[PDB]
């Protein structure tokens, strides 16, 4: 039989876009095609407001938009636990929390774009122990992105190449390079982003005067 | 004051995708930014079933999906006149028909991707008289696409470069290369296309067993 | 052992670019990786000057630029035969000519980008009999291009589908969408195209005042 | 008259690629088109071997490959100073060094891709004071990359926004996303990278058995 899998995606979702959503769909089809897994749930976990330095919309707004974006999904949901904590938390700690909730068994895997995968190399950006825990205790499903070579990132990492069984590279045959930065700039200029992010999210943004 | 403009997009829309929809939004923002125009309406006109040679879904299905895709649009509508004619018709003839309907005044412009623009060069593909009529009697709004250089296509065409005032090049700052061919293949393989085309269109496709 | 193969690329090569050259390298590695072919030669065949609408540099110059571009290749050569003929010739006839030239015969295959494969669908562009002879008697090696879905083009064409074993889809994780159209426009504006086309080609264009 | 400018590109150049070289040409044409600058020299400065996690070819080889790649450039040279230092140095210190070297002084500007500009946002990556000194005392010329929105990065950073007059955004309608990571993987698999990196660089890699 197949192994139950839960996909967890961390990030800003400022705001959530059709690309963030597509990422789950591609990752699920990929895992199913292997024959070894059955994805049972997707979780969008927006980052906390204390995180880094940037014009991030308040967390309850990002959580609300993600919930709206996901109303037509029968398997992906937003979980505000991370954004509701007092302070920002390293990714691995969010994975532990959700793993615990699962035990109250499905394998919990981190879901991300190939660009996040490239950051594992940035000096003083990720503790090696954390990278090891992600691919050894949990798993990693990476969706391709233009200009990134996930296969090489894995091969050149002493930690990643040792845990390839738990790293899944999902190929994105559709060029969809929507960046939320662009979405925010467009909105600020009063330009349309319809068909780039969910209609309901656009409505929420307008109703609450976000990204003006 | 501004000149009223109606945008007309011909094509297969087999099925309509989020990219076809985005094309209208980008074209409208572009024309408005010039200050010279006010886009008052968008029209999706699906090609007739006698057209060329291919696995085209029945026209009433393509019209229905486009209508569903456009339910959340307050300015773009589908017009089945073209698909309802007895036989396929050259683009310019569809422009004449819609121009007539407008008179029962707004400028009617053809809307298309930069790839369509490149076909103007293909031997025995477009009558020069028709290309001239399009950019001289009507107008052309072209949305950019990866690998195409609209500015060069215009400059190298003796007909197009003489009517640049009526040709509008709208830039697409977002890499969104979704092809309907891929959508159909994915659907046939039972893969997800959610977030690539409208939810309602996906439902219609499933309900009517299209692209199996 | 392996079936010997010769690759033939037809096109404008106005001017030849690094992408046109990359196309050969990608196709050769793909055929070799199948384990059953050995590519022994590549042929660049610039189109005749009587062809099409677009105004191209003289074939004398396009052949010269290809020769210069190919000085550092040990397996690809330019063949002027096609451009030296009194008038434009259909692709199938150029294949027949080069096949005769090879007369334990190697297989001669047409090398092209996925955009060319999509034109097989265009009404009144290719004679069905030519499409059949090309994929059945010669073979097609298609290199991927953004926005094109070769697999779908093949599945939706009864002729390509029936002979799909003779169509080899090659691709690399590199987004290299440089159009010669852009190249000419840039040259016309006095901008650099260094590192987009070979240094030797740029020298010839400057020395002979082309693309002004 | 025009302000003389020197462009400095820092990075791994592991190995230097046609895209790294194209970056200089695009930046120079952009600065010249503003009508107020005259680019007099370009400097490629390979990073020190003590830098980061990823295992890079020896700096001796990366400097050699850049020198060979640059033999056909009449304005860009490689400068080994940075890689010859006992240990890795922050970008701002390399700029200061080269600025001193130039000591009616030309303006020295950092040349990079938009992805680098996005890293300014990363928590604990750059010292705010360094970001300020880079954009205020030197200048930044950023070349566009797919998926990045430089204009938005600048608008959302108070430091970049305040000094945006010293940040020059250059870009060309060419999708050239070749990653050196892909290059190394391909070389490791015995595949061709001809026409993606200079011929002279490929010869050196083969002669010295690099990237095995
Ligand atoms: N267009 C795209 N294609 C594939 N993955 C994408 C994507 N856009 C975002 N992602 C992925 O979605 C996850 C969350 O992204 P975010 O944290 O919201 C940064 P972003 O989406 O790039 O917006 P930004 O421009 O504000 O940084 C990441 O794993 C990222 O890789
Ligand atoms: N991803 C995209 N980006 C920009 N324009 C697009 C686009 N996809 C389609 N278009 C435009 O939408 C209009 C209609 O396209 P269609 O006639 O449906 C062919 P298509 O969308 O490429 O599907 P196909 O693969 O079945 O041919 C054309 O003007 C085309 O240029
Ligand atoms: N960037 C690219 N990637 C892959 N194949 C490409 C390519 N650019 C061109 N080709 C292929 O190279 C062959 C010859 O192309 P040409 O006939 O010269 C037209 P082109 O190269 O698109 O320039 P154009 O802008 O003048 O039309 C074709 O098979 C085409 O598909
Ligand atoms: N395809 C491309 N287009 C524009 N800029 C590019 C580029 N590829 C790399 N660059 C730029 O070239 C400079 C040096 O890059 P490097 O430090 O060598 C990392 P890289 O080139 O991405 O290879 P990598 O895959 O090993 O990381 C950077 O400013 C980077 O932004």
């Amino acid at each position: 039989s197949r192994i139950p899998v839960v996909l967890l995606a961390c990030g800003s979702f400022n705001p959530i876009t059709n690309m963030h959503l597509r990422m789950f769909e591609v990752a699920r089809d990929h895992l199913h095609q292997t024959g070894m897994y059955q994805v049972i749930q997707g979780i969008i976990s927006p980052v906390n407001d204390t995180y880094g330095k940037k014009d991030l919309a308040a967390s309850h707004h990002r959580v609300a938009m993600a919930r709206l974006a996901l109303q037509t999904s029968d398997w992906i949901r937003v979980d505000p636990w991370e954004s509701e904590q007092a302070q920002w938390m390293e990714t691995v700690k969010v994975l532990r929390h959700h793993h615990s909730k699962l035990l109250r068994v499905p394998e919990l895997k981190l879901l991300c774009g190939a660009d996040v995968l490239k950051t594992f190399q940035t000096p003083n950006l990720w503790k090696d122990a954390h990278i090891q825990e992600i691919v050894e205790k949990f798993g990693l499903v990476c969706v391709g992105r233009v200009s990134h070579d996930p296969k090489g990132y894995i091969a050149e990492s002493p930690i990643l190449r040792m845990h390839q069984h738990n790293i899944h590279l999902a190929k994105e045959p559709v060029q969809n390079e929507i960046s939320a930065t662009y979405i925010r700039r467009a909105l600020g200029q009063g330009q349309s982003v319809k068909y780039l992010i969910p209609d309901a999210v656009i409505t929420y943004i307008k109703d609450h005067g976000l990204y003006t």
